[PDB]
């Protein structure tokens, strides 16, 4: 067991769950949160019979004081050393069939969300001295296809947020990262823990990983 | 000459009114878009002194039903071939400093109001089967410096949408560009009419431009 | 009117080639054209000639550093080298263990050494008058390399690095240094590097992609 | 043991020295190759006493038979599974300043070399069915720097490299790799491991690490 807790912030599909899981069993007590909270104790149960801690919440990321509360009560358990932002919302539509509440829920879900995740975690780590925060990219963090202008306006979004967090946070002891998904969530959690293991000497901001 | 319309939603500036002044010596009847629309006197002055023809208008380019009704506005008065969108909102501040109006007030202005533009431009320029649609962009839609969370956040966010419209609309004969400033701001002006000026079999989507 | 300059365009043997040659001599440049064999650029000559224009076709050799060095001290002789365009491709394609000593070496002879050497020496020339435009074709395997492009791609990465060297290095010191890549007509390309050329110093490009719809 | 090779190719430096010592702790057979190979002595001598594996040979890295003799070698010692190609070349003149001869040997030892190391890895590998091929990069694989010419040409010419073999290659159970550094020389020959254990549904193509 270590005295620290790492926030998961989308732990609702398979991935965000296999997060969950390696933290727990690497002795961190996790805090996962997912719109529907309930839907989490399949997960609970078996991380606490492998031994492990874990605190399910519900939680709409979309909701900046839900955020700021997930991750304040998570650091009053015991100090956040890791927050991973795992919020996805892949949607295709033509530009004209693109409406304002689509192009706005994305940003809100998958941007918005990410920025405040990200901000209230560098405010409860920077007390603590030390600290991880990691984002969740896609390929449309990297360009915009036909159909992705909502999408892909989110993701280069957190994108953007992520750098400029790295540049100035980084030089203060924060790992900021930013993991382009292109597999088994298994996969996706090691890549998750790698990032997690690089000492000071030797950060990676971006990484991209692929299934072959 | 000319029988058609060039939208630029953000004159109030420098590099908006050389923009304006531009579009309108060659011949287009220019759609003056800023806050404070009564501001946009001296331009219209100097505009129609030369012969040229303007249109002053107060906007907000947040609201969505004020660009939309800007848009149709211009097209209604003669075909709507070119919208050059033109916002600004260059803010710095620590991530920690990044308010939650900040983050949002800048995606709106930059970004959002970016994306209405573009897509009622898309609509207007269809039914016409052809036109070009500028974005202005910054060094901070390639990279987040520190303290550029909210405007780097922005600027990505715009250059996504950018780029998943051109990949539509290029194919239907519409042009989407994205002009990066690091000048004159005729410089600027001169560039976006070189952008104007492309032949489809030599169409640029991004282009660079910085003084020396 | 003449203008009181030259272009060089290393790499007039293609259908872009020729057509950027046509276009500056349109525009009142003498054209120094070079292709491996000079005598194909008879009908190009014939071509120039007839609509008022004029051009020195060579043979040339890229890949051979004395005759790069001998086109273009013979282009600034005639009269100040005012725009270089290199435009040297070679498209070629083999799985890696089929890549051979000879196809890697020869490719990178002709795209990327050859661009370097024509790059430098039109600097020194061009820096003599104070002024110049020295312009480099490049394409997707400039900026990506797939499967089967290693040669291609090394060689096209490599001139894309030179080109951001000489201009981070030579764009203060006047000269505009910029980077073409296509993936047409070939009018059009022509017509791109005519764009670039007429830029102000106040908004220089340094890299542009085009393609057609 | 681990009954395999690993080739380091530039073991001259101290980053080599480290990769050297870090896959021979792991089990592994080093290969080290460098231009005086009698100057390998004290870290053959180091890693031995310590209980690792280790051969050292003179290798110049830009004549092509003697990289291929190299790897012949050590895949005829025990099956090459690791490649990493570690030759720098770092030097700056103005274009001028740039010498034929200069600009040919900085090709030479940093590209060509690496072309020739892959490929012929590549061919040791695939008939085992397996194998890791590593790059290591710079700043100047990314961006060419005033003076820069003659190392960038390079630098880009073997990520160039790096990339298209990893096209062909990774669908064929090879991880090819390029790490751009820029520090300890400990936290490379870290990165490196960190690569080596990345299982194949979550390789990364490319890694960029720097300190802070």
């Amino acid at each position: 067991p270590r005295n620290a807790t790492v926030a998961v912030i989308g732990a609702g599909d398979y991935i965000g769950a296999e997060i969950a899981k390696k933290f727990a069993a690497e002795g961190f007590t996790v805090f996962a949160g997912r719109r529907n909270g309930e839907k989490l104790a399949p997960l609970v149960a078996e991380i606490e019979a492998a031994g492990g801690r874990i605190v399910a919440r519900s939680l709409d990321a979309r909701n900046e004081d839900e955020v700021t509360a997930f991750l304040n009560a998570a650091d009053a358990h015991a100090p956040l050393e890791v927050t991973i932002f795992n919020v996805g919302a892949n949607v295709n539509f033509p530009i004209l069939e693109t409406t304002d509440r689509v192009f706005r829920k994305v940003w809100e879900m998958a941007c918005w969300a990410g920025f405040v995740s990200g901000r209230e975690s560098a405010r409860l780590m920077l007390a603590h001295g030390q600290g991880k925060i990691f984002f969740t990219g896609a390929t449309a963090s990297l360009r915009g296809g036909s159909g992705f202008a909502a999408f892909a306006s989110a993701k280069f979004g957190l994108r953007a947020v992520a750098q400029s967090m790295a540049r100035e946070l980084m030089p203060k002891n924060i790992h900021v990262a930013h993991l382009i998904i292109d597999m088994p969530p298994a996969a996706v959690a090691g890549a998750y823990w790698q990032l997690y293991q690089q000492p000071k000497s030797a950060w990676t901001f971006e990484m991209e990983i692929r299934p072959y």
